[PDB]
């Protein structure tokens, strides 16, 4: 029942932080309650007792992650605080990229998740958003930094490896380009290379601009 | 190499649309290659020939499902034609909601995805957006459908069920509540209520609206 463990109330803080460390290197994959157990130095069923379900540990850790809730600058400039807590989010979903397809299944309903969207929700009534105004722009800035993050994801096996150089990755993009310039205007594969090329991160701050404004 | 298939050019058409309807009912795990053979009554072997690998066939699926590039109306509303594509995009997203985790493994470089942006981008340049501006809007539209696509999907499990009664179903979300109004104000509570009630996609249109006179 999707959300159930929050309504339930070696640590557990322990494992859920060995658990997060497992996900950042492998993945909802890599994340074995064997191998748990054994970089925490514990029997399996020592994990059990704390943690009932992998499903389970899988939405501890999401939560456990998530950013602190936005600071709410006294200078009232509730668009630079919106600003914010959209960039730190952004951050920890690139760092911690495991939680994208985790928040498909399961809303945030834990903790620092609600604190997180209780802070954005008094930021935003604090700049005397209406109760509907106030649903739309919170949905927007949740959906566009998770969109964001899901984007920036996919794009990074395009995108320049660490030890490669320009001109490999250049190599290596060449042929998706012309595959694009063949059959469909130029304007496309200019966007090609710029999505493959986007300073991690430069292209979220730009729409985050072109979308706070907008409320 | 995520996005190579498309590079290297019983149909291949009728095994990935078995293949999407074996995605539709049950999931990226429900897809197995046993069955899918068994489901277009052929040897396991005969799929392979046509499709290398699952990976692969999932490319092919991903693509299949993207909506028809956006319509250009003449009426030069360019604003009502972003709007549209996003929609279109948004209602494919839910109806398989399947592909989101797959877009954030592998960005759509297929066919029909290629030409779905490309008519976006036309769209914008038609409305005199420059290249980085049209760079930002693109992104923020996709960015948004996306992220609204997800993050209705995870709420789909603590919404109403389709032979569940309004009270069985305030009876279900009635711990969530009160878990909410007990560690934070109560405009969150009426925030997971209304997040739990919206109209299957209400929230996206609204914050669309909120997010195209941004442009």
């Amino acid at each position: 029942q999707p959300g159930s463990i929050w309504l339930r109330e070696l640590s557990r803080e322990q494992i859920v932080q060995a658990a997060v460390r497992l996900l950042d290197e492998g993945g909802v994959r890599n994340l074995r309650m064997r191998q748990l157990a054994d970089s925490l130095n514990s029997a399996p069923m020592s994990l059990y007792w704390h943690v009932s379900t992998k499903d389970d540990l899988l939405e501890l850790a999401i939560d456990a992650v998530f950013p602190d809730p936005p600071s709410r600058s006294g200078t009232g400039d509730w668009r630079d605080d919106i600003k914010a807590g959209a960039t730190d989010l952004f951050e920890v979903l690139l760092r911690h990229s495991w939680m994208i397809e985790l928040m498909g299944g399961h809303p945030p309903v834990g903790p620092r998740a609600l604190a997180h969207t209780s802070a954005i929700i008094e930021i935003l009534e604090q700049a005397h958003f209406s109760p509907r105004q106030l649903d739309s722009a919170l949905s927007a800035i949740y959906y566009y930094t998770v969109g964001a993050a899901l984007s920036e994801a996919s794009w990074q096996a395009m995108a320049r490896q660490s030890a490669e150089s320009e001109e490999e990755w250049v190599s290596r993009l060449g042929p998706y380009l012309g595959m694009a310039t063949q059959s469909h205007p130029a304007s496309l594969a200019d966007y090609v290379k710029r999505s493959a090329s986007s300073s991690t991160g430069q292209r979220f701050h730009d729409g985050l601009e072109c979308m706070v404004s907008g409320m």
